[PDB]
């Protein structure tokens, strides 16, 4: 596809892909590029740095303050109040001033703008945390960590239950909690009163409470996000853990009767001898319909279509694409029709792994069900590409250097044939060095290099009270932290449905 032919299709991550497969052979002309940015559905990551190779953009200064960046460090004092005030927004300026212009500022602002006199003055300091910490100033607090990470100090009770009133709260907490960053803020956060955080926050305070082997302050927190989360999901993987810190039987009976099927409530059924959840049976009669699942673009359309559709018109849908060929968009408008109630499992094109053993089966369809739901077209933000969601540089190297198939293009991995068998290809070489199929999720996420460094950490999947669980909470990014656990999930379930059931608890021992 041309330019031209991409100009008069719909902005999409598909578009954005072609545009990105054009610049990256040089067949975007500066002429071409004139118009682009408007063509351009997510302006991010490596689709802008190369269109900014072709045509540099230097906006955006908002055009009232204009005049306050003609001003520096050394003429700060020249410019009006306004301008003085802006350009104190950063950090960097207030730490570029000298130190006599932060006094004179400070006093200048001390009426109107005080937290402005805090950071100037406390730049004015040795430790700038120390003095804002001392004013118990929370917006200065959370300025001053995003400007530098490597400021650590102890707080005490009355200072860390303000935090979390602050929207940085939760991505500060998750992030020095699951990094293992700023020990004396991780320390300081176990006096935080459980009923000033909720969900996630409280979430991540429970797993830091453990990390300090405080398992009373734990349950409190984990029992305070179970209450609070809005996903079924998230309030059973709390429900778990006060579970597996204070073994009250009704936690594990209520996690054993959930409604989300996850790895929590997998295991909470297993110990009680609960039955498998029943997943769904969609075996549609109709073969085909004119709906081309090889076309990119026709996803995209439909997409938008199936996600801004009302009661009413997902059952049009759902009728349109009740079909073999179209048998993912028909499990993707039920999973909404149904408000995510009912447990789809889906096996399309089957024929091209009925081959494998049962286990690698599993385990493929575990890590599509997650990637895609099954879409042959998807295209993620990075543009990974079909069911199996292959980044294009793994695509070629299998494709051209390995398979050497004959006019390999990396748009071969929209084709179901040629997805399953680059995954099974991709997952032997995972699963031969790390076993586990929770690790391969890692890999197959994250990278295997993120996933061996992982593994050769001394407090990472080892012996302990808590564990693997409590691992399964510090993987170090949180994509990759949800994957696994949601993959490993699948797998169980689609080991169960081929005839070839493993236990739960057998998948948890090998993690150690
Ligand atoms: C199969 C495959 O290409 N795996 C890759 C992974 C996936 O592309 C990602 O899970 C799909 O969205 O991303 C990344 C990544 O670092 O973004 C690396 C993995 N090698």
């Amino acid at each position: 596809y041309s330019i031209e032919k991409l100009k008069k299709e719909e902005n999409s991550l598909a578009k954005d892909y072609y545009i990105y497969r054009l610049l990256e052979k040089n067949k975007i002309s500066k002429k071409d590029a004139q118009d682009l940015n408007s063509h351009i559905f997510r302006y991010i990551g490596k689709i802008k740095s190369e269109l900014e190779k072709i045509i540099p953009l230097k906006p955006y200064i908002n055009p009232k303050y204009a005049k306050c960046y003609t001003y520096t460090a050394n003429t700060i004092l020249d410019a009006n109040l306004t301008c003085q005030s802006v350009r104190l927004n950063s950090l960097v300026f207030i730490a570029s001033l000298n130190s006599k212009d932060r006094t004179t500022l400070a006093q200048t602002f001390k009426n109107q703008r005080p937290d402005l006199t805090n950071l100037l003055l406390a730049f004015n300091t040795s430790d700038p945390m120390s003095y804002i910490v001392q004013k118990e100033d929370i917006n200065g607090f959370f300025k001053l960590y995003n400007y530098s990470k490597k400021y650590d100090l102890d707080l005490n009770t009355s200072l860390v239950n303000k935090l979390p009133n602050h929207i940085g709260f939760k991505d500060f907490a998750q992030n020095i909690i699951i990094k293992k960053e700023n020990p004396k803020f991780r320390h300081s956060m176990l006096e935080i009163n459980p009923e000033n955080v909720s969900e996630d926050s409280a979430f991540y305070l429970g797993v830091n409470a453990l990390t300090y082997d405080k398992t009373e302050l734990a349950y409190d927190f984990f029992k305070k996000a179970a209450q609070s989360f809005k996903s079924q999901s998230n309030k059973d993987n709390a429900i778990f853990w006060m579970w597996l810190i204070k073994n009250n039987e009704e936690d594990l009976k209520t996690l054993s009767q959930s409604s989300s099927l996850n790895i929590y409530s997998l295991y909470a059924k297993e110990l009680t001898n609960t039955p498998f959840p029943k997943i769904e049976s969609l075996n549609p009669s109709k073969k085909k319909n004119n709906f081309n699942m090889q076309d990119p673009f026709a996803w995209q359309k439909i997409n938008k279509q199936i996600r801004d559709a009302n009661a009413s018109q997902l059952d049009v849908l759902a009728k349109e694409f009740d079909t073999q060929e179209t048998l993912p968009i028909y499990a993707y408008i039920l999973e909404r029709k149904n408000n995510f109630k009912k447990h789809y499992f889906i096996m399309p094109y089957y024929d091209n792994i009925k081959d494998y053993n049962k286990t690698r089966q599993a385990l493929i369809l575990a890590i599509a069900r997650q990637e895609s739901r099954f879409i042959p077209t998807a295209i993620s933000v990075s543009y990974a590409l079909g069911m199996m969601q292959f980044m294009p540089f793994l695509a070629n190297h299998i494709g051209e250097k390995e398979l050497k198939i004959p006019n390999f293009d990396q748009d071969f991995m929209f084709k179901p044939e040629i997805a399953y068998y680059f995954g099974n290809y991709h997952l032997n070489y995972l699963e031969s060095r790390l076993k586990s199929p929770l690790f391969v999720a890692y890999a197959y996420n994250g990278g295997i290099g993120f996933t061996n460094r992982m593994l050769a950490r001394n407090d990472m999947f080892k012996t302990g009270k808590f564990e693997p669980f409590l691992s399964m909470e510090l993987v170090p990014y949180q994509e990759s932290r949800i994957y696994g656990k949601k993959v490993l999930a699948n797998y169980i379930v689609y080991r169960h449905l081929l005839n070839d059931s493993i236990k739960i608890s057998d998948i948890f021992e090998n993690l150690i």
